[PDB]
């Protein structure tokens, strides 16, 4: 039996959003206009490039709050607005306009990881599963009712980069399914449970410094979560050394956090609060990322056992 076609305004900025606009362009839905952030140092956003390529009208208001930028929305005559990593706020007046409202594709399984960095934070906290949630947008920050969710396992080697890639494929599927339910009137909205809510904070160069008072397993999560950016690091001999890969080894003899337990071709083993961090792939400033073997060959003195970082 026949599905239905909606007129849609799409609002998004980054690659994650462009992959959603791509699925929409391939669907039977009608994309009447695309909102995206103003060009920044000047570069057009991936969404803009994709929209222009397909000849869709692009709109780049600095703000949607001022009352007559709101006519941009009203004149497009849309059933719904789809919002993916747009980056500007939708005031109540705009949320109010589309016949079916505004929905958002969010990069976690809500209520968990509301906010700026849900993909990175889910890796960082060692969640077994993450996912995407299709949400009916409302006043608050990622507080809206949940229309649809799809799960994704976080694998042992998943970084923020590889998980981003998985969720960019999953999100468009969830969005398409949800659009069909909203067009047919079959959707079900689930209120978020506020006690399960957590916030996902942006990463910082400050936080990327390896903290030896955490457990080995937490640090290894950090190394994956902080890849591609900021990239976990530690300091030795007044030099920053980026850490790309590590492993988590069983607690041995007691030792003070930060102590080098062993250094060899195997890795560089560092004591933590709980268990041992074996650091297997490292990046000195100005050099290509290399094995422990490579770095120890050049700089053994940095890693003499019993020394503390
Ligand atoms: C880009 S507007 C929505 C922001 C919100 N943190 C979300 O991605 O769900």
């Amino acid at each position: 039996a026949m599905s239905d076609s909606l007129r849609i305004i799409f609002a998004g900025t980054p690659d994650f959003a462009a992959r959603h606009l791509g699925a929409l362009l391939s669907s039977q839905h009608k994309i009447v206009g695309v909102f995206t952030q103003p060009d920044r140092p000047l570069t057009p956003s991936p969404v803009k490039i994709l929209a222009e390529h397909h000849g869709i009208p692009v709109f780049q208001p600095k703000s949607l709050r001022p009352e007559e930028n709101q006519h941009l929305v009203a004149d497009l005559n849309a059933d719904i607005m789809v919002v993916v990593a747009y980056g500007l706020i939708l005031p109540a007046a705009v949320l109010a306009m589309p016949r079916l409202g505004c929905i958002n594709v969010h990069g976690s399984l809500l209520p968990r990881w509301r906010g700026a960095a849900p993909i990175q934070r889910s890796v960082w906290a060692g969640d077994e599963k993450t996912g995407i949630t299709i949400m009916q947008m409302d006043i608050g920050l990622d507080t809206g009712a949940m229309l649809h969710k799809i799960e994704c396992a976080i694998q042992p080697e998943d970084t923020s980069a590889t998980l981003y890639d998985k969720l960019a494929q999953l999100g468009p599927q969830g969005l398409l399914i949800t659009l069909q339910q909203l067009a047919a009137g079959t959707a079900l909205a689930e209120v978020q449970n506020e006690t399960q809510a957590t916030y996902a904070e942006k990463l910082s160069k400050e936080e990327a410094k390896l903290d030896w008072t955490l457990s080995a397993t937490q640090l290894e999560r950090c190394i994956r979560a902080f890849n591609p950016w900021p990239v976990s690091y530690f300091i030795v001999d007044e030099q920053p050394i980026k850490v790309w890969q590590a492993q988590v080894l069983p607690a041995g003899e007691d030792a003070e956090p930060g102590t080098i337990i062993h250094a060899d071709k195997h890795g560089i083993q560092v004591a933590t609060a709980d268990g041992v961090l074996n650091i297997t792939q490292l990046q000195p400033a100005g050099k290509k990322a290399m094995s422990a073997a490579d770095l120890l060959n050049s700089r053994r003195e940095w890693f003499i056992p019993g020394s503390q970082l």
